C-alpha cells in the first residue's frame, strides 16, 4: 500500500520515515499461482522489500549457481521472530503522538507490518531503563507481600504489549528474562557488578528468586497476559565479572544447573503457571556447548529445560559451528533459541548509524546463520530506540530496528527493520526449515523453509558488492531464474503445488 519515504543521513543507505500520518506498510500478502513466484526485495540503494513476481519455468537457462531446494532434508521448525519490549523501547514508542504510535506497531506486528511474533520483556529493570528497580526491592520480603510492577510495566510495557497483540495477524508468543533480583538476595547486595544469590540451591534465597518468577508471571496474568516462556536469568555469565556496569546476576553453569534442578524448575510446575517453557543460557554462544553439557546431563535439570537461549553480541569469538552446532548434536531434542539477536556497535561507530546497510546485513545473514544451525527463533534487542541509542542509564552501545525523533514525532525504519522482515513476515511459527544444496561454492547466504501450507521461502543475502546471476531449483515445480544484485536481500516465495 505504501512505499518506503527515503531519507539520508550519511551513510551506506537510507531509512525509511514514518511521522504520524504517513508509514511504509505491505498489502496483505497474495498466494499466486504455482509455476508463479513472489520476491521481495531490499538493496542497499534504497529499495526496501519491494514485490515483484515471475515464472518458475520447467526448462534452464543459466550456467550459474544453481540452489537446488531438497523439501525431504528436514531439520527444525521456526517458533518465530520478535524484539524486547525494554523500559527503553516502550519509553520510545510512548513518546510518538497516538497515530504515530500505531504506525510503529503495525509496523512490528500487523500483516500490514513484518508480522513479528515474539515479544521479549525484561522481569523489571536492565541497562535500557531509566532507573534500577526490581519488584521486590523492600528488603528481606521473603515472602514477597511487597512484589509488585512499577509504572513501567502498568503504564508503558502492558500497555503497548496489549496492543501489540490487538494489531498482531499471528498469535505472540511472550518471552520474559530477569536481569537481577533484588538487591537484598544477592551476595554483593547491589544490582550490579559480580555477585549471585545468597546460599545455594533449595535455600530460603533461592526458593524466594524461583518464586519471584511466579509471581511475575501472576503480575501479569493478572493484566491478562501468559508467557510462552522465561529464561533461567539473562547474560548469567556477566553476574561473574568484577565491576560490570548493569543489572545481572551471576550463574556458574553448576549454579543454573542446581538453581534450576532444585528450586524454578519444580516451584514453574508446582504453579498454575507450569505450561511456562524454560529457556536456559540467555546468554553468548561462546559459552556453548559447555554450559549445555553442564545443565543437559544432570536429569533433574533437564526435565524442567525446553531449550537453550542464546546472545548475538559475542559470536565474532565463536563459529557457529563449534557452538551451535555441536550443542544440537549433542542435545538435538532441546531446541536452540536466539533471545537477543542484537549487535549494531563497534569501538569507534556510533550507537545508532541512521541507514547503515552493514547492519542490516549483519543481522539477516546472523539470522541465516542461525537457521542453517538449527535455531527456532529470535528476538532482537530494543524494538526501538532514540538517535542516540538510548534511554540507557549505563552506555547506550546498541542501534535499533526502529529510531525515535521525540521532537519530530516521526520515525526512522533502519535497514535492520527490513533484513528482520525478510524473515519474520514470510516465516510463520510451524515453518519448517528444508535442505538447500547449492551447486557450486559461492558469496551468498541462502536458507529455505516451509511454511506450514506446504509452500516454499527462500531468503538470499548478498553480502558482497558483485551481482550474482542465480537459479533455484524446486523438483516439484521447476526453475527460478533469477539475479542476486550485490549488497541486496531477496525473499522468494512460490506455491509447490
Ligand atoms: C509525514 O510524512 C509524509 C510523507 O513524507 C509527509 O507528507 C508529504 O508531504 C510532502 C511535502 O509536503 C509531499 O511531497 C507529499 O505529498 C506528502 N505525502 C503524502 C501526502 O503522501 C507529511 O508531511 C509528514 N507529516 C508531517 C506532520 O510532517
Ligand atoms: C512494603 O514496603 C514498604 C517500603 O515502602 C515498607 O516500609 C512497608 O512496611 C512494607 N510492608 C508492609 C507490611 O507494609
Amino acid at each position: 500500500a505504501r512505499p518506503c519515504i527515503p531519507k539520508s543521513f550519511g551513510y551506506s543507505s537510507v531509512v525509511c520515515v514514518c511521522n504520524a500520518t504517513y508509514c511504509d506498510s505491505f498489502d496483505p500478502p497474495t498466494f499466486p499461482a504455482l509455476g508463479t513466484f513472489s520476491r521481495y526485495e531490499s538493496t542497499r540503494s534504497g529499495r526496501r522489500m519491494e514485490l515483484s513476481m515471475g515464472p518458475i519455468q520447467a526448462n534452464h537457462t543459466g550456467t550459474g549457481l544453481l540452489l537446488t531446494l531438497q523439501p525431504e532434508q528436514k531439520f527444525q521448525k521456526v517458533k518465530g521472530f520478535g524484539g524486547a519490549m525494554t523500559d527503553a523501547a516502550a519509553l520510545n514508542i510512548l513518546a510518538l503522538s497516538p497515530p504515530a504510535q500505531n504506525l510503529l506497531l503495525k509496523s512490528y506486528f500487523s500483516e500490514e507490518g513484518i508480522g513479528y511474533n515474539i515479544i521479549r520483556v525484561p522481569m523489571a529493570s536492565c541497562d535500557f531503563s531509566i532507573r534500577t528497580y526490581t519488584y521486590a526491592d523492600t528488603p528481606d520480603d521473603f515472602q514477597l507481600h511487597n512484589f509488585s510492577l512499577p509504572e513501567e510495566d502498568t503504564k508503558l510495557k502492558i500497555p503497548l504489549i496489549h496492543r501489540a497483540l490487538q494489531l498482531a495477524q499471528r498469535p505472540v508468543s511472550l518471552l520474559a528474562s530477569p536481569w537481577t533480583s533484588p538487591t537484598w538476595l544477592k551476595t554483593n547486595g547491589a544490582v550490579n557488578g559480580k555477585g549471585s544469590l545468597k546460599g545455594q540451591p533449595g535455600d530460603i534465597y533461592h526458593q524466594t528468586w524461583a518464586r519471584y518468577f511466579v509471581k511475575f508471571l501472576d503480575a501479569y496474568a493478572e493484566h491478562k497476559l501468559q508467557f510462552w516462556a522465561v529464561t533461567a536469568e539473562n547474560e548469567p555469565s556477566a553476574g561473574l565479572l568484577s565491576g560490570y556496569p548493569f543489572q545481572c546476576l551471576g550463574f556458574t553453569p553448576e549454579h543454573q544447573r542446581d538453581f534450576i534442578a532444585r528450586d524454578l524448575g519444580p516451584t514453574l510446575a508446582n504453579s498454575t503457571h507450569h505450561n511456562v517453557r524454560l529457556l536456559m543460557l540467555d546468554d553468548q554462544r561462546l559459552l556453548l556447548p559447555h554450559w549445555a553439557k553442564v545443565v543437559l546431563t544432570d536429569p533433574e535439570a533437564a526435565k524442567y529445560v525446553h531449550g537453550i537461549a542464546v546472545h548475538w553480541y559475542l559470536d565474532f569469538l565463536a563459529p557457529a559451528k563449534a557452538t551451535l552446532g555441536e550443542t544440537h548434536r549433542l542435545f538435538p531434542n532441546t531446541m536452540l533459541f536466539a533471545s537477543e539477536a542484537c549487535v549494531g556497535s563497534k569501538f569507534w561507530e556510533q550507537s545508532v548509524r541512521l541507514g547503515s546497510w552493514d547492519r542490516g546485513m549483519q543481522y539477516s545473514h546472523s539470522i541465516i546463520t542461525n537457521l542453517l544451525y538449527h535455531v527456532v527463533g529470535w528476538t532482537d534487542w530494543n524494538l526501538a530506540l532514540n538517535p542516540e541509542g538510548g534511554p540507557n542509564w549505563v552506555r547506550n552501545f546498541v542501534d535499533s530496528p526502529i529510531i525515535v525523533d521525540i521532537t519530530k514525532d516521526t520515525f526512522y525504519k533502519q535497514p535492520m527493520f527490513y533484513h528482520l522482515g525478510h524473515f519474520s513476515k514470510f516465516i510463520p511459527e510451524g515453518s519448517q526449515r528444508v535442505g538447500l544444496v547449492a551447486s557450486q561454492k559461492n558469496d551468498l547466504d541462502a536458507v529455505a523453509l516451509m511454511h506450514p501450507d506446504g509452500s516454499a521461502v527462500v531468503v538470499v543475502l548478498n553480502r558482497s558488492s558483485k551481482d550474482v546471476p542465480l537459479t533455484i531449483k524446486d523438483p516439484a515445480v521447476g526453475f527460478l531464474e533469477t539475479i542476486s544484485p550485490g549488497y541486496s536481500i531477496h525473499t522468494y516465495l512460490w506455491h509447490r503445488q
